[PDB]
């Protein structure tokens, strides 16, 4: 039972950690997309001012 | 247990480069924002 627990811990150290890193990368990509949307909104505001 | 410890050590060694890359990207973004402000 402890061996299965240690196997799950090793899985978390390996595949689950890699999946968590992929999730962090996806969150960073989403933040970059939000920044791009904010820049587009600023450009639209500049066009309205013009 | 020792095999998992070695796997964790190698995982930290490999993810250190990714963390450094993210920090470099953040620093570059701050510099780009400073340049765009000027």
């Amino acid at each position: 039972q402890a061996d299965a627990q240690r196997a799950q811990s090793d899985a978390l150290a390996k595949q689950a950690e890699a999946q968590m890193k992929q999730v962090e990368a996806q969150i960073r990509l989403a933040e970059i997309e939000l920044k791009k949307q904010e820049a587009v909104l600023q450009q639209r505001e500049m066009a309205l001012k013009e």
